[PDB]
């Protein structure tokens, strides 16, 4: 039962996300507060325990898959979307397409990492996550990471 709660609240987040994406500006807005209060939450409880560098390989590569679903929606959305970058917000950092896979190199590289930090990945990765593979997911890297973090 590890971490148990933790993983409930990234679930959560994934669900208010996958729902967002199948509404007007003042939705979106209701559901990115409760996005951060879950995030709140989330964070408070992996900080009972964890780093702060183990708390956010957890918690930024959750907040990069947010942001990359609402960014993708408001591309090729009907509607007028308006969302303020969460990676930003928490972790001062634009760079998600990018980062999440510079952690993945690092829980990959040694073998200390919680559980959890390899469980979010492949939540996000399942949840087709793509980052700054978007343009291609036949990448072979990209296959290699999904294979890799599984094996975990
Ligand atoms: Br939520
Ligand atoms: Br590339």
């Amino acid at each position: 039962m590890k971490d148990f709660k933790e993983i409930e609240i990234i679930l959560d987040i994934i669900k208010t996300t996958r729902e967002i994406i199948e509404n007007d500006n003042e939705k979106i807005s209701y559901h990115r507060n409760n996005i951060r209060k879950s995030i709140f939450f989330l964070q408070e409880e992996l900080l009972e325990k964890y780093s702060e560098t183990v708390c956010k390989y957890i918690v930024f590569p959750l907040l990069a898959y947010v942001d990359e679903k609402l960014m993708l929606l408001r591309e090729k959305s009907a509607s007028n979307i308006s969302w303020s970058l969460l990676q930003l917000e928490y972790y001062d950092r634009k760079d998600g397409g990018e980062y999440v896979f510079e952690i993945t190199d690092n829980i990959l590289s040694e073998n200390i990492y919680p559980q959890i930090c390899y469980q979010t990945i492949s939540l996000i990765l399942h949840n087709d996550f793509y980052g700054k593979y978007y343009d291609n997911i036949y990448n072979h890297s990209f296959l290699a990471y999904k294979k890799e973090i599984d094996k975990h």
